[PDB]
């Protein structure tokens, strides 16, 4: 048989709306943000889509994503297991600034290498800054290498793919049908890799908030197919870069 | 040192408001009780608590309860175990039925048997009715003897006990602050076991919904002293019974 695999952004978080780098920040989903999960639950229920474990960060733009998705399925019941693993790209120093007063401050060219440049990392934070994970009690089993001053996508991967192939993967193979709520870096280092992507390629990828990203794979969990669900126009429109100056 | 271990009720939920029995129906939280979830976790904050893990049942008013107390903690990340074992007394075929309509029916000591009797079971259910939880799939893998047709408090003792001793109280040895959010009967077969209670004294406890029960457990783990937070008058009305007609 086929086995089925459906990732999910987040929905819209307030500072998405408000146009600010977030990273690790723990900021919530705006308005939007809530009606975009709802959605999200609402368009996989009626596609026939029900699940056995959900994964999803410790972050609760990601958290408050999936509770509503299950909500819709009436699955609130579902066991699900949140990881640091899966968080977003940390953004070091530019986390709460806004996107276009930094490109207008350091060029706009300089603002797309720290968002989007693969290996290239945003500018570092210091482990006294109020900011570094260090402090925040749900990184209190991190070690100092674990605990990030600033990521790259590459970075990125390199915590998502281990985790992926040492514990979620498996679970898929055991025969249960899993669900990842999660963000767009950590969302783009898995799909990279299932899809064999090129640095150029991955460069191209937006995935979108809150719509469904579905993947088949075979009985070698080879991928077969991926597809987005719902509104094709909506989703190619959505899927589109963003200036950095907003939309 | 000290431990403490936080036990709280489920919010009022919509067929509480509606005087209906329960059980396993997997009804929500009514408006008001998201407000009392809400509240608890708020006082909860007020009040110094925190946590590094939580149990709770497979019942959605449960589990919401949770849920929101876990946002007024900015606690969304936190490990959550969610297991049947947890679950409300099985009411048996009196699931949906109307309290007083019941006890017109039936007389008011039969209804006040099959709500509280220790070891009295309500009206069984048959294999073949919607309600059976066999055909619910987040059983799918209890066997026919876990699979209730009704339950007394004596065997909610007989399935709660067993995951306090295997499970729960494990982890508070281990260091572990744990929260358990659940319901009436599961929660008042514990506290028997906890305060060392004659099948009399269970009987007269009522454990009011949304309300934190705080207990204290000494260096062997013997518990040392329990406690309820918030309004003293307000909790002390609340905890008495309601007669079959309601309130
Ligand atoms: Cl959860």
């Amino acid at each position: 048989a086929v086995t089925k695999l459906v990732l999910v952004r987040h929905g819209e978080s307030q500072w998405n709306k408000e146009n600010r780098f977030t990273g690790w920040y723990d900021v919530d989903l705006s308005e939007k943000g809530v009606s975009e999960a709802k959605a999200a639950g609402k368009l996989l229920k009626e596609e026939g889509y029900s699940f056995d474990f959900a994964y999803t960060s410790v972050l609760k733009r990601a958290i408050h994503t999936l509770w509503n998705v299950l909500d819709e399925l009436d699955q609130a019941w579902l066991p699900v297991e949140k990881s640091w693993k899966l968080n977003e790209r940390h953004y070091g120093a530019l986390q709460g600034l806004n996107k276009a007063e930094t490109a207008e401050k350091y060029g706009d060219e300089q603002v797309k290498q720290w968002r989007r440049g693969f290996a290239v990392t945003p500018p570092e934070l210091t482990k006294d800054d109020e900011r570094y994970p260090g402090h925040d009690p749900r990184y209190a089993k991190l070690s100092e290498k674990e605990l990030p001053l600033t990521e790259s996508l590459a970075l990125t991967i390199d915590r998502v793919i281990p985790y992926w192939n040492e514990t979620i993967l498996p679970r898929m193979k055991s025969g249960e049908r899993v669900i990842i709520a999660a963000h767009g870096n950590s969302l783009r280092a898995l799909v990279k890799y299932l899809d064999n992507m090129s640095e150029e390629e991955i460069l191209e990828l937006n995935i979108p908030t809150g719509v469904p990203l579905v993947y088949e794979f075979d009985e070698n969990f080879k991928p077969l197919k991926r597809y987005y669900l719902g509104n094709a126009d909506e989703i190619a429109a959505k899927a589109a870069a963003v200036a950095n100056q907003g939309k």
